[PDB]
C-alpha cells in the first residue's frame, strides 16, 4: 500500500 520507488 505503500509506493516508492526505492
Ligand atoms: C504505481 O502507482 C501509479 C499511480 O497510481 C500507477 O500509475 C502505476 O502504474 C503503479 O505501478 C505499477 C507498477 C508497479 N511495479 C506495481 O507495484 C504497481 C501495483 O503497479
Ligand atoms: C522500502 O524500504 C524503506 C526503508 O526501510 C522504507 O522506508 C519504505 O517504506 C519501504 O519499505
Ligand atoms: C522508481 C523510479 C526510480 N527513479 C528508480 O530508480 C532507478 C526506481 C528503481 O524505480
Amino acid at each position: 500500500x505503500f509506493x516508492x520507488y526505492x
